[PDB]
Formats: structure tokens, C-alpha cells, sequence
């Protein structure tokens, strides 16, 4: 799975995770995707480590949206639009061919 | 939420759905996405309507995969690995700029 600036690779933080396919500089759009949002009591266990929620909505990320993995020390930051219904990931540092993007927890 | 072959629209067949950017041949690769798996009892109402199935799994397409539209006079086909961990889409006939791509149900 891929595209021309990113793809999906094993990630050594476990699982899948999303990869650099070319350079980028700080603040540079690197994904934005739609998302399917629902009651939060509308979902199960099964994406409980990929939804986003506010209030009493989840949105399931589709695209790469929900593939990007979490860290400490993040190079990049999603952002919801108001009603959950789009996500976009967005480079907070200059980011390297083969390196990994990753958001905050 | 777009590339350089399909594009996310408003569907006559209600909500959204996937447009192609560019004319496609007969069985072509449109979209090749990886799907979230996990036992059936895990998923709750929310993602029911996009779910794949087999046996006691089910499976949540990522990318575009989950954003095509069912049809009963589709252009298009869906394809699962064997554990459902990936999805293909394939052309079934030529599609034209401007359609929407279906898939059977
Ligand atoms: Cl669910």
C-alpha cells in the first residue's frame, strides 16, 4: 500500500506503520483522508487503538489516516475538521526518505 | 480525499464514492489497500455496512477500499488474501473519467 510520497511498511514500534517515500519540509501535507464517524457506542473493541473521538463521536481515519503510529517524539500531527468527518497529517519537522511519520498520543 | 486514478465524491447511490481521475482498462488494479482484522464479536454497528467477512473474522478496508459503492450492474470486483489482511479492487470492464466505480454485493 502506497503512493507517491508515502508507504506502508512493518514499523519496528510494532505493526504497520507509515513510511517517507520522498523528502519533506516542516508543515507539509502528508495525508488528509475521509473518515466514517459514529456514536461512540456504535463501535466495538476491534479499533479501539485507532479511533478519534471528541464528545460523543468516534471517527474511523480511512486512506492512511489511521496507519500512522504514535510516539513521544512525533514528527508530524493530525488535525480534524469539526465534525470528525476529515483528517489531515501534517509534518511538524523536516522529515527523510525511509524514515517514519509518526503523530503525538 | 484523492489520487492520480480515483477521486471521493457525492453518490447518487447515496453518500460517498469512488470516481475515476483517468480511463481505465479491463481488469486493471484500481486500489490495493490493507484492512484492519479482528474477530466478528469485536466489530460493533458502525463499520457494519463496510465490513468484508470470512468465516469468524472481518475485515475493515483502509485506503479507498471501503469507500466503493455496491451496484447491481457493477465495473469493478473486490479481492481479500486469504486472511483478509489486503484488498484489491479490479476493473470488470472499461471505465470512463467521470464514473463511479461499483463493486457486486
Ligand atoms: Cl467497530
Amino acid at each position: 500500500m502506497f503512493n507517491d510520497r508515502v508507504i506502508v511498511k512493518k514499523s519496528p514500534l510494532g505493526g504497520y506503520g507509515v513510511f517517507a517515500r520522498k523528502s519533506f519540509e516542516k508543515g507539509e501535507l502528508v495525508e488528509e483522508c475521509l473518515c466514517i464517524v459514529r456514536h461512540n457506542d456504535d463501535w466495538g473493541t476491534a479499533l479501539e487503538d485507532y479511533l478519534f473521538s471528541r464528545k460523543n463521536m468516534s471517527a474511523m481515519a480511512l486512506g492512511f489516516g489511521a496507519i500512522f503510529n504514535h510516539s513521544k517524539d512525533p514528527n508530524a500531527r493530525h488535525e480534524l475538521t469539526a465534525g470528525l468527518k476529515r483528517m489531515r497529517i501534517f509534518t511538524i519537522k523536516p522529515i527523510a526518505i525511509g524514515e517514519e511519520i509518526t503523530i503525538s498520543y
